[PDB]
């Protein structure tokens, strides 16, 4: 076939019922994730090829960066609740991997302040039980799928993207192959 189990994707031994249609996992500590976001724009190019009716979900993970890793998962929950993902994603990635100016929860907070979220609004969100359950959701989705590595994408709780099985000689070709695969898995 052109799309083969174990080549552009793997199938989960243990499918996850009720899962988001397109589910992406990342870490602000993850070097390929940085690439996926700032150089490749994977999430974005996947949207452009997804059918109508398809919701896209992106969660942060705890297993990189120890204590700061967990802080980042709570901040991403804050980012999701206030709807400010598109304003903090780039400065978080760069504060962690490029400038290395993010070393504490207070430094994460600064990124949100600079992006224009008000202190009061951030600290209220940070401490809210709505953010507590969003953190819970991020952890459960990762737990549900055996997750030990990022970046990772899952389609309909049954298929997992396998980017190691795509040519990387050309970055644009890699992205389209990735996106087309997501669409194929989408229609499966």
């Amino acid at each position: 076939a052109q799309y083969e189990d174990g080549k552009q994707y793997t199938t989960l031994e243990k499918p996850v019922a009720g899962a988001p249609q397109v589910l992406e996992f990342f870490s602000f500590f993850c070097p390929h994730c940085y690439q996926f976001e700032e150089v490749l724009h994977i999430s974005d190019n996947v949207k452009k090829k997804l059918p109508e009716g398809v919701k896209m979900t992106k969660y942060h993970v705890n297993f990189m960066g120890g204590d700061l890793g967990k802080d980042l998962t709570q901040a991403w929950a804050v980012a999701m609740a206030l709807g400010v993902e598109d304003k903090v994603t780039v400065p978080l990635f760069e504060g962690v991997q490029k400038t290395q100016t993010i070393r504490s929860a207070s430094d994460i907070r600064d990124v949100f302040i600079n992006a224009g979220i008000k202190g009061e609004e951030y600290d209220a969100a940070w401490n809210s039980f709505v953010v507590k359950s969003l953190v819970a959701q991020q952890e459960k989705a990762a737990a549900d799928v055996q997750l030990r590595g990022v970046p990772a994408m899952f389609v309909n709780g049954k298929y997992q993207l396998n980017p190691q099985g795509m040519d990387t000689s050309n970055m644009d070709v890699f992205v389209q192959q990735y996106a087309d695969t997501v669409k194929y898995l989408s229609e499966k």
